[PDB]
């Protein structure tokens, strides 16, 4: 079962790559800014 | 003999001491962008 987390972290993951590993696009396509994408990859580690 | 990224590193850290580290506050007086700040601050691991 995915929880919460899991689930926002598959999808951030997919769209990243989807465009390549571009953050600004992806941060577009996920409907978050690009500051919060950045905070989530930090706690990620990736 | 202060770097350009030392001279940076220092006005950042300054700045966010004087608003008592309000990240956002920080980034306006910097004249950064908060993801921009973000990732300073995880360069520097702080």
């Amino acid at each position: 079962h995915k929880s919460i987390k899991e689930i926002e972290k598959e999808e951030i993951i997919k769209v990243l790559k989807e465009v390549n590993f571009n953050k600004k696009l992806a941060s577009e396509i996920l409907g978050i800014p690009l500051r919060t994408l950045y905070k989530r990859l930090k706690e990620y580690g990736i």
